[PDB]
C-alpha cells in the first residue's frame, strides 16, 4: 500500500499550541485541499501562517484531525507522517557518514536511482568535486556543503522517500537565487501530480494557484482562484494584497441599508448618495465605513453617473499601463487611477461605478459583493 498516493489533504477543527499550558495561535481550523492542488497561503503579520506549517510535521502541540489520503495522523509514526510531506526551506539535518547515507537514510535505494534523483536536482556536479563520489563522508555537518547545496539534499531526499505534499515556507526569501529556481523546476517536474502549498510575501511569486487560504482572526477561509481573490475579498487585507497599484480606500457613512443592497455617502463637503450591490446582512445604518475601489475599474468622465473631479498629482509612465494620482479637493483625499497602455496639474475627472465597489467594516471586514463578474 504505497502511501501517500494523490495529496490530498483534509483539516477537522484544529488547533496549535506551542506550550502544553500556553496560548494557542490557531483556534479551531477546518479545511480541505484537492490532490494535485498547488495552494497559496496568507494571511496578517503573525496571524499563524509558519505555524500552520509546523502544525502539518506535528512540530508542536496539536489537538484535532489532519488527514492525508484518508489515513489519520494518529495511527502513523511521526518519521512516516514527515516522510509524506517535503518540506523546503528546512532545518538541514546532515547526518554523520557518506553523501549516499544523507540521502538514503534507509538503504533502500540503488546507486542508480540515487544519481537519478542527484541529477534531475543538480547535485550530479556537486557530488562528482569530492574523492569518494557517493562514498565521500560528509564530516562536520557537511561543512564542505553550501547552504544551497544542503536544501538541494534535503529536496534530493524527499524526491526518493517519494514525498507527496510539499511545504514552501517563504522559498524565494530564504534561498540562492540559483537554487530557489531548481527548486521551482523540480516543482513542476519531480513533484508535477503533487499538492505544493506555496506561502509567500508577495502575489507575483504565487501567480501560479489554483487555489488559496488565508488566515483571518478565528477561521480561515478559502478562495477557488486568482479572480475569486482579486473580485471577492472577504478583508480589506486581501483587497490590498492582489493588484498593482492598490485599491483605493473612501471613508464612508452609511445613509441606508436593504434587502440586497447598502447606501452609502462620501466623505467630502460634496457628500453623494450611492447604492451599492454588496450584502446587507451585519450593516447598521449610520455606522463607519471603508468603500474600496480598485484604479482598474474607475471610469473615465464623460462614462459614468456618480462623477468625481482634481488636479493631477503624479503621471507615472510604465509603458503597458499608466498610473494617474489625482489630488482630489472634493474628497479630502487622493484617488490613483489607472488604465492599459496628459500632465501633471491639468484638472482631471472620475467616473466611480457603484458595481465594482467594495465595501469594509471598522473591523476590516468586507460586505458579500453580490455583483457577478463573469470568470
Ligand atoms: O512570519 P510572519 O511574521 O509573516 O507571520 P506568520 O507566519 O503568520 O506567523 P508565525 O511565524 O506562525 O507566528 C505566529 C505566532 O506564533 C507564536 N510563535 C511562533 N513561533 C513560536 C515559537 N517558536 C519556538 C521554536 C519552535 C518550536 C516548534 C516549531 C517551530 C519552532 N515559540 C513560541 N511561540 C511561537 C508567536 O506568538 C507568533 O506571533
Amino acid at each position: 500500500d504505497i502511501w501517500p498516493s494523490g495529496g490530498q489533504m483534509t483539516v477537522k477543527d484544529l488547533t496549535a499550541k506551542y506550550t502544553e499550558g500556553g496560548n494557542a495561535i490557531l483556534e479551531n481550523i477546518s479545511f480541505s485541499i484537492s490532490p494535485g492542488q498547488r495552494v497559496g497561503l496568507l494571511g496578517r503579520t503573525g496571524s499563524g501562517k509558519s505555524t500552520l506549517l509546523s502544525a502539518f510535521l506535528r512540530l508542536l502541540n496539536t489537538e484535532g484531525e489532519i488527514q492525508i489520503d484518508g489515513v489519520s495522523w494518529d495511527s502513523i509514526t511521526l518519521e512516516q507522517w514527515r516522510k509524506a510531506f517535503g518540506v523546503i526551506p528546512q532545518k538541514v539535518f546532515i547526518f554523520s557518514g557518506t553523501f549516499r547515507k544523507n540521502l538514503d537514510p534507509n538503504a533502500a535505494h540503488s546507486d542508480q536511482e540515487i544519481w537519478k534523483v542527484a541529477d534531475e536536482v543538480g547535485l550530479r556536479s556537486v557530488i562528482e568535486q569530492f574523492p569518494g563520489k557517493l562514498d565521500f563522508v560528509l564530516v562536520d555537518g557537511g561543512c564542505v556543503l553550501s547552504h544551497g547545496h544542503k536544501q538541494l539534499m534535503c529536496l534530493a531526499r524527499s524526491v526518493l522517500s517519494k514525498a507527496k505534499i510539499l511545504l514552501l515556507d517563504e522559498p524565494s526569501a530564504h534561498l540562492d537565487p540559483v537554487t530557489y529556481q531548481i527548486i521551482r523546476r523540480t516543482l513542476k517536474q519531480a513533484f508535477a501530480d503533487c499538492t505544493v502549498i506555496l506561502c509567500e510575501a508577495r502575489i507575483e511569486a504565487m501567480l501560479e494557484c489554483d487555489q488559496f487560504l488565508v488566515i483571518e482572526e478565528n477561521k480561515v477561509r478559502q478562495y477557488d482562484s486568482i479572480l475569486e481573490l482579486y473580485h471577492y475579498p472577504a478583508d480589506r487585507f486581501v483587497a490590498g494584497f492582489i493588484g498593482s497599484p492598490k485599491m483605493n480606500f473612501l471613508p464612508v457613512k452609511v445613509t441606508a441599508t436593504a434587502i440586497d443592497q447598502v447606501q452609502v455617502e462620501l466623505p467630502m463637503p460634496n457628500r453623494q448618495q450611492v447604492w451599492l450591490p454588496v450584502e446587507s446582512r451585519d450593516v447598521q445604518v449610520g455606522a463607519n465605513m471603508s468603500l474600496g475601489i480598485r484604479p482598474e475599474h474607475l471610469l473615465p468622465s464623460d462614462i459614468a453617473d456618480v462623477i468625481l473631479e482634481g488636479e493631477v498629482q503624479v503621471v507615472e509612465q510604465l509603458g503597458n499601463e499608466t498610473q494617474i494620482h489625482i489630488q482630489i479637493p472634493s474628497i479630502r483625499q487622493n484617488l490613483v487611477y489607472r488604465q492599459n497602455d496628459v500632465e501633471e496639474g491639468a484638472t482631471f475627472a472620475i467616473g466611480l461605478p457603484p458595481e465594482r465597489c467594495h465595501l469594509f467594516r471598522e473591523d476590516g471586514t468586507a460586505c458579500r459583493r453580490l455583483h457577478k463578474e463573469p470568470g
